[PDB]
């Protein structure tokens, strides 16, 4: 000053949809698109030995995989990442003079606030080491130096919103939780698109605290997903539908293929989905 | 850089209750006192024509209102505020100076985060008028301007960490939703004591939505309660094992008794609840 920014688990997420389209009201976003929304939402996803990657749609986990590890870099470089594209909307890219964003640097955005928050900017590429709060870095410490913390907490903000106002709120703030060896993740995000987002969410934040609890020493434990504004996309109520006629399948598992000791080690190539049997992508 | 820091609505309490009772686990608190504990919960109350004050023990309504103007006031003195107490625990104390802690001067804390975040302190009783961010005032204002906003937050923070380090994380995040002339309230909080601070907390911020309601011409619509670590401390245990075997009452009304036009000119005297009839109070 996304992402960001017993039954089967994902029942939650289907009767969530379910009732957003029978119970939503008309909401319009900032761009004056159409939504259905409810808000107050909450999921609660088991980490024990399954991972919560979809099944009623194939799900982008080498994007969510990708993605993860750039902000983990705290990377304000969009060519690092030219794999795919991350966050509707970039009007924050109106923020930026013309040479910096012909190069691909973002000013201090996504990443920078994980572990970089408050340092003054300069470019991409340079040696932000030891400035600001490094969020990332001081879960994993309290976590070790103090398990029954309540406050191992890690907020996420939208670009756009930075240079708009003092104080602006995050977009996303992830709490974890540890009791008998287990780590626990709450993510709440103030928003959260149903069709396209959500689902990225969760395999993101899931893989976020597989990867915490693995450097940890700890098992992981669950996932909890909370929202503010729940809401689907007008263009999304048709797909949407057809999911809801899908059935779940068991969950795959998530391998982690070395021994990590330090956050900034994973590479893509250390993750392993065992089991995933999706049924069919579906475009929104 | 507490507060802070169709089936009967109160079900919802009766069964969180239960369940932590059944299913927490052992977990300690920063003082090494027992609590059973689970991570990730919430319920919804029903604003509409009723007013959420728990029907099974007397809640402290007189002190829900009046720590709730204190705390709109922005006020720093404890004396302000001398028909009961606030925030155990009172480790905070210790970063006091002598002189000034005497006085019942508090520093910048509780209130001074709603109405003056980030503005230097000097002392209690000074002017702080136009100093930092207004959050309580921006809600107001973002609701009046925009009330399809998805950032309508305002966050208050437990005393004790303000001074341990950079960037501390709030307590409670508070994130108003506006659709249909209804408001709605989210309150996430990191951690919940469900004997004592929890009823208390529902009262404080379904009464804040309702003058928050009222001051925007607009309906209260839900109140959404979110908990981190949701917990009960050992020797409430029996206490809120009886408090189980009652039977909910229908919920009062609140009704506000005069037309108020700022938040800054709510008087208790303004309030009046009706039909209350709760079981009898329980000493945690």
């Amino acid at each position: 000053l996304e992402l960001p920014r017993p039954p089967h688990g994902e029942l939650q997420y289907l009767g969530q949809i379910q009732h957003i389209l029978r119970c939503g009201v008309r909401k319009d976003d900032r761009t004056g698109t159409g939504t259905l929304s409810v808000f107050g939402m909450q999921a609660r996803y088991s980490l024990r030995d399954e991972f919560p990657l979809l099944t009623t749609k194939r799900v982008f986990w080498k994007g969510v995989l990708e993605e993860l590890l750039w902000f983990i870099k705290g990377s304000t470089n969009a060519k690092e990442l030219s794999s795919k594209g991350v966050k509707g909307s970039r009007d924050f890219l109106d923020s930026l003079g013309f040479s910096t964003r012909e190069e691909g640097d973002l000013g201090p955005v996504y990443g920078f606030q994980w572990r970089h928050f408050g340092a003054e900017y300069r470019d991409m590429e340079s040696d932000y080491s030891g400035q600001g709060v490094d969020q990332l870095q001081r879960v994993i410490d309290t976590i070790k130096t103090n398990p029954d913390d309540r406050r191992i907490i890690m907020c996420a903000w939208n670009p756009r919103d930075l240079p708009l106002m003092a104080l602006p709120p995050c977009h996303a703030l992830c709490q974890f939780y540890v009791v008998n060896s287990e780590l626990s993740c709450q993510l709440y995000q103030r928003s959260g698109d149903m069709g396209l987002g959500v689902p990225f969410n969760i395999a993101s934040y899931a893989l976020l605290t597989y990867m915490i609890a693995h450097i940890t020493g700890l098992k992981p434990g669950d996932f909890i997903h909370t929202l503010g504004d729940a809401h689907i996309y007008l263009n999304h109520i048709e797909p949407l539908k057809i999911q809801l006629q899908r059935e779940p399948r068991p969950f795959p598992k998530l391998r982690i293929l070395r021994k990590v000791e330090k956050i900034d080690d994973f590479k893509a190539e250390d993750f392993q989905i065992e089991g995933y049997n999706p049924h069919p992508t579906i475009k929104m």
